[PDB]
């Protein structure tokens, strides 16, 4: 009964033997609470999308080797029926590898516990592991299908292959083969690839549909032209046009003016084209989840991306006009828009100081240190993401500063180094390989290495993250280690068991918010003035990395949903290198809930 | 265990022994859905008042002797729970007259029931009926004392009594007897009254403690001192210092600027005197609550009062002025204030005719009409609010148009007239008594009546509504009277029985759906309904009578819509039963629509 196809001879889709053409909207679902998916998928239905597309993160749902999570808000089949639900039909991106600002590209850090693995190529073992993968992925994927009367009409293999050095055709083959397997004969297949041949070489494979991404800076014309140096005949197809951009701490916020989106998309509109928003709405990396680029840059916990729909899922100009483009060439939905989100100042808490990270060791690693001769590695310590606390003795009387370095740049990447509990500073990937240290012979020297994100584009994938090469202190290289994996999530569930710089450390206060107000709780937005870098939870739950101090993004976005009434809320930050607490006024060491996000700060 | 008390010795309150004095502002439960009620109550606390004041609509509670409503909206018990669980006193007003620009002052229109009643008297009919509702309501309010473990500190006996002409202190006496015998001799009993000796003297009496009452243009010092020739002992007591004031259909917007309230406020609360603000919410007259001033004018269905919390509980400028005042005197509660609530603009929405009033009689009035020789009150034929259709046949030719007449200015308040369903127009209180209509030997004369609200203050209280005396058409009296009341709330609940039971047009109902999505937390949302090209009537949403609209009087456009009578995935109904004249003949189907707009205009040109 029904049908999805590409026909070469309208240079078009066929869906159910009519012409169709498809106006897509990127929204992650790993980005959205589902507390918020139908707000955002309807705010996108009212703009004039006929479609979403989406990533399936694969570290999102494989945290283990065969230990999956699909519920809640990993819910990504109920995601696409509740998409379908809505009208819209959903272009489907599941990788493996997705790239997407996301730690280490949806590649699952267990795959680095074979260290000389070749990821996104036909290496033996990432093949097993992905056929693995797809293996549980797919079929579930094979009902949603368009022909089995859910809303998937194409999919995506691989992500931009051809930018990656390795150019391993059977790798491509291989997935081609197993989506096949899986999905049948007639499921639409594609490829995106930048719009140029030097990027189409190894990225378009026969029998796998080549298609194109761009931005508002390219000519729209030649960017079309390079697809159909490969696909003469079908559908024009722009798979991620760029509505913004990604954001790098430390560099300036990213925009894109809402005058050349407008443009760039009538002019791809009018030729027929199908087209996606790569972001329509960008969303949260909420925990670790943000990805970094190389060299050694991690993008923030805002994924905002001056998308159309801002960060809350609020409406701006750019979404109204970008509907009103839309409206040129077919007909919206009637009714009113759902709104954007009201947001609620809650003002100053404070916190106090419940244990610093050194004090918490037998709760935050219950099952003992390793050690070992020389430094090893997160993930041969069996940890993905967040902080190791790495622990030797010094060697040598430090009286006058002595320097500790990582000769070969091995501190992935970011360390914070303290001697019997004294802070010595940082030491930084690619910035800071040497700091002077002092201390007594035979004195505790600890860093606490922090993964900033695993980088999820380029060659150097392979980010292990931890002390990946030795630290020498006056030349020479430290031995015998004691480390300590961290289970800084459970940790901070428990309240720690207890149900210039400063030590690393955990701070924590309560607010209330009353029960039966109709409009309470609220979205807001979470501050820290006076802070420097950390993690930051509310209820458990972890919202993301801070950085005033690098900026641009200054708040966080905390949704309404985890917020309570019942019992107090609690707030619990990890502050890494200097807190506003050591002062005698206790309403310094506080947190601040404001009623508008700062992302784009100088 | 517990006691608050006057200290008569140091002009003082004592609550558990402790010197106190309470900064109140007034809340109607009658006038705030109970959806609502604990979001005015804590803005309320957060503004740094320690109390808050309301009155009992007698009329409210009970709609007909031995019929009672005490669920639900009409929930004391639990408002004045609700209130004591967010650590605020009560100052309880119960009347049983209570003016409050509510119909007939909060008086159940059966009283009218003996025509010669002198309400507010010692009439023994008036004073029987009174004194079962007491025995009814206040063993509620026993618990809620403040010496039985409640909130309630002081009670409130009648309601400026002095203002009124009969001054009965057999009366006075009677109410202060019933409320000593069901509450005890411990509660705080007072008095509240224009702040002067003309108004003291008839209101004041011994054993109940004697307040006053005033606004932001009273010399204070005056003002107190009127009370302290009452009260040369005790605390100084301002009951209602008004933080605006009410309005009428036709009557420009009533305001009171902040900085004239805040310091006038400030002034009251330097003397050490109690003080009471009224209103802090006002809220809406939802349904036919509202009242009416004398000579005949009605106030509208908003009550926002230009008071400190708006009509939607919003915080204004004004709220955040008074905060500031009270703040100079005492510590204000920690914390951010709950919120504005947030508003939407749902849009245009079209409604199309259903049927005709004249055409759902049968819907309207199940048990048939009452046939009489002269026209019958409302109260004669057992409706309090609303319409009554009012029927007979034209006993002459009128070709010519002939004068239908109320020689004695008694169609009360409002007629829609109609000749063999050809409106003719309307006889209005005072305004216009006489209207030509043509009609054939025979044709069927009909005046739809509506009850523009019960006068609740002055003389002219005992207000029985419809036509009051007799028609005449050509001078000659018109008999044979076939009289139809109107039950339009069953009516429109079940959409005119559709969903069963488990220049002038002519009065009809108009309705039309809207949807609002699920899955949303965001909707439904708060929103004001708003009529262009309608001109005067009736609004339901779901079935919920949202009270009266009149664009063409003003000074208020819009209407509040709560969003908690709002529904997400099924159809909401919206009922409009247009009086006058509705934008809905033309071709043009878009005309007939309401639209929903998220800014209140009650302040228009
Ligand atoms: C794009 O390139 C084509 C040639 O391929 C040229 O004709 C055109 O001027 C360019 N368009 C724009 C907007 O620069
Ligand atoms: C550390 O101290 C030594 C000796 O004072 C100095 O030469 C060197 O520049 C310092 N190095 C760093 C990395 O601060
Ligand atoms: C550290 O140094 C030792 C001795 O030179 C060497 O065996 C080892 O490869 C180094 N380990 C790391 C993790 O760099
Ligand atoms: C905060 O709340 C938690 C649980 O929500 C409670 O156990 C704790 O006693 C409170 N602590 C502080 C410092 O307010
Ligand atoms: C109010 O009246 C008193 C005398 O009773 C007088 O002293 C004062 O001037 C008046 N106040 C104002 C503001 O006129
Ligand atoms: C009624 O009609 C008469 C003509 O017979 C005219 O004198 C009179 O003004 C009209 N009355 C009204 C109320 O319009
Ligand atoms: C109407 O007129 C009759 C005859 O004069 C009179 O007896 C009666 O009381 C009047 N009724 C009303 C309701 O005015
Ligand atoms: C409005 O909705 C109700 C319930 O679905 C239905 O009975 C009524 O017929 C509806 N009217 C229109 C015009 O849809
Ligand atoms: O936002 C930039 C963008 N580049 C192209 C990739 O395919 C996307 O996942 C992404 O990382
Ligand atoms: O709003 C005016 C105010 N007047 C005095 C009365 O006591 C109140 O009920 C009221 O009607
Ligand atoms: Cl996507
Ligand atoms: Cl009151």
């Amino acid at each position: 009964q029904r049908m999805f196809e590409i026909d070469y001879s309208r240079d078009s889709f066929l869906k159910d033997g009519q012409p169709f053409r498809y106006i897509s909207g990127s929204i992650h679902y790993s980005r959205v609470p589902r507390f918020y998916w139908k707000d955002r998928l309807l705010k996108m239905k009212m703009a004039g999308l006929n479609a979403i597309q989406t990533y399936v993160p694969w570290n999102f749902h494989e945290p283990w080797p065969g230990q999956y999570q699909f519920s809640e808000d990993h819910d990504v089949e109920y995601f696409l029926r509740l998409a379908h639900e809505l009208g819209l039909l959903v272009i489907l991106r599941p990788g493996p590898y997705i790239c997407a600002e996301w730690e280490m590209g949806g590649l699952p850090a267990w795959l680095l516990e074979k260290e000389s693995i070749l990821l996104r190529s036909s290496d033996p073992d990432y093949l097993a592991a992905v056929d693995k993968w797809l293996g549980v992925l797919l079929p579930k994927m094979k009902p949603l299908l368009y022909q089995n009367g859910g809303p998937v009409i194409t999919v995506q293999v691989e992500n931009e292959y051809g930018s990656y050095f390795a150019c391993d055709f059977d790798y491509l083959r291989f997935l081609q083969k197993r989506f096949r397997h899986h999905l049948g004969d007639d499921v639409v297949l594609f490829t995106t690839d930048g719009a140029h041949k030097t990027f189409l070489k190894c990225g378009a494979l026969q029998g796998l549909y080549t298609t194109v991404d761009f931005g508002t800076g390219s000519n729209i014309t030649d960017a079309f032209l390079s697809q159909r140096k490969c696909e003469p005949k079908g559908p024009l197809i722009n798979s991620e046009f760029y509505t913004g951009w990604l954001d790098h701490w430390g560099q300036p916020h990213s925009t894109i003016k809402t005058e050349a989106v407008a443009s760039s998309l009538y002019d791809i509109l009018a030729r027929g084209a199908s087209v996606n928003l790569y972001m329509f709405i960008g969303g949260t990396n909420f925990a670790y989840w943000n990805g970094a680029n190389s060299p050694y840059a991690a993008q923030p916990t805002s994924y905002d991306y001056d998308a159309p729909l801002s960060e809350a899922g609020d409406l701006t100009e750019k979404y109204f006009a970008l509907r009103n483009i839309i409206q040129k060439f077919e007909k919206v939905p009637e009714g009113p828009i759902p709104p954007s989100t009201p947001k609620f100042a809650y003002g100053k808490v404070t916190l106090e100081k419940l244990k610093t990270v050194g004090a918490a060791l037998d709760i935050l690693c219950p099952s003992g240190p390793i050690k070992s001769l020389y430094p090893l590695t997160f993930i041969q310590v069996k940890q993905h993401y967040g902080f190791v606390l790495y622990r030797t003795t010094l060697p040598q009387d430090c009286s006058n500063p002595a320097p500790l370095s990582s000769p070969l740049n091995g501190v992935h990447d970011r360390a914070y180094v303290a001697v019997d509990g004294i802070p010595q500073g940082v030491l930084e990937r690619n910035n800071v390989i040497t700091l002077n240290i002092t201390g007594k012979a035979g004195a505790t020297l600890d860093l606490l290495v922090e993964n900033m994100g695993r980088v999820n584009y380029g060659a150097y994938i392979n980010d292990f993250k931890g002390l990946v090469s030795n630290l020498t202190l006056s030349s020479n290289i430290l031995t015998d280690w004691t480390i300590f994996p961290l289970d800084t999530e459970d940790a901070v569930r428990s309240h720690l068991g207890g149900w210039n710089y400063t030590l690393p450390a955990f701070y924590m206060g309560n607010f209330s918010i009353p029960s039966g107000i109709p409009d309470l709780p609220q979205d807001t937005f979470i501050q820290f003035p006076g802070w420097t870098k950390g993690q930051v939870w509310i209820n458990g739950f972890n919202l993301g990395r801070y950085w005033p101090a690098r900026g641009p993004q200054l708040t966080l976005f905390v949704p309404q949903h985890i917020l309570m009434t019942s019992a107090p809320n609690t707030i619990t930050v990890l502050e890494l290198e200097w807190a506003p607490c050591s002062s005698d006024d206790p309403e310094l060491c506080a947190v601040t809930f404001v009623d508008r996000p700062v992302i784009g700060s100088s």
